[PDB]
């Protein structure tokens, strides 16, 4: 077996049928099938499954099952749930919740004339920052919050996904400095860049670029700025520009979460009471934020 440490969440691979391909995923091909007995109530479930290039060692293979380890921890409506890992032979697999639609850059590069209105951003916006409270709330920093790393349902509802993840896709949203490795600086907050450390008002910064993206269709932040201008840029107190016909609320919403200190950035809770009464009727009862674990 790729032996790393098996646990509850191990699934035996006869449960497991691979249907179609979805696409090239960092370690390997993302295909589309189903599971039996992944979910509570359900005899089988429709799933993802993350598999790693046949070419790839014990430790590539232990490195990719523990990438996966982390959402073994999240219980929430609005972050990409881990549903089993098949790590005792080969293939090594990873089950996951299904999102359809792919990555949100991806999706919003798709939406290009050649959108989504004002009510169905502040609907992604939402469901992105109830799904990154619930990680603040819980102690996790993200890190690599981008458009990149949310993925988008087939009833287009948008959720967190991993750190990196969609790293080795979109390999020029990185850069490599601090301690040479590779970052995602045109989402870095000021004082990240500065110090290397993450924190949740750093995810909220990042949470800013998001919605910046989401309001110009996935354009690359700060475009005509090489990757040295943006370090020295956003140090300095930079900003990008407000995207054209962006609304002026979601701007405001933007230059909040830029607050050059980050104690004045507001909180992920904070964003979402204040649109609270623009969510689809549905998120009181999904939402980490109207959950009795907010409080
Ligand atoms: C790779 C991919 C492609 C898809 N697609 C093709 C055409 N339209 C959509 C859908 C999709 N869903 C997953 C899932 C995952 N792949 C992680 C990942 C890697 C690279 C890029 C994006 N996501 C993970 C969990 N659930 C998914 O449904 N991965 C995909």
């Amino acid at each position: 077996a790729d032996v790393y440490v098996p646990d509850e969440w191990e699934v035996a691979r006869e449960k497991i049928t691979m249907s179609r391909e979805l696409g090239q995923g960092s370690f390997g091909m993302v295909y589309e099938g189903v599971a039996k007995g992944v979910v509570k109530d359900e005899p089988e479930t429709r799933v993802a499954i993350k598999t790693v290039n046949e070419a790839a060692s014990m430790r590539e293979r232990i490195e990719f099952l523990n990438e996966a380890s982390v959402m073994k921890e999240f219980n929430c409506h609005h972050v990409v749930r881990l549903l089993g890992v098949v790590s005792q032979g080969q293939p090594t697999l990873v089950i996951m919740e299904l999102m359809t639609r792919g990555d949100l850059k991806s999706y919003l590069r798709s939406l290009r004339p050649e959108p989504p209105s004002l009510s169905k951003m502040i609907q992604m916006a939402g469901e992105i920052a109830d799904g990154m409270a619930y990680l603040n709330a819980n102690k996790f920093v993200h890190r690599d919050l981008a458009a990149r790393n949310c993925m988008v349902a087939e009833d287009f509802t948008v959720k967190i996904g991993d750190f990196g993840m969609t790293r080795d896709i979109y390999e020029t949203d990185y850069y490599r400095k601090g301690g040479k490795g590779l970052l995602p600086v045109r989402w870095m907050s000021p004082e990240s860049l500065k110090d290397g450390v993450f924190t949740t008002y750093s995810d909220v910064w990042s949470f800013g670029v998001v919605l910046w993206e989401i309001a110009t269709l996935a354009e690359q932040p700060y475009q005509g700025l090489s990757n040295e201008q943006v370090l020295r840029f956003v140090m300095e107190g930079g900003l990008l520009d407000k995207p054209d016909n962006c609304p002026d609320m979601l701007f405001e919403l933007m230059r909040m979460c830029w607050q050059y200190n980050p104690k004045m950035r507001p909180s992920f809770l904070e964003i979402i009471s204040s649109i609270k009464e623009e969510m689809e009727p549905g998120f009181r009862e999904v939402s980490f934020y109207y959950s009795e674990e907010n409080k």
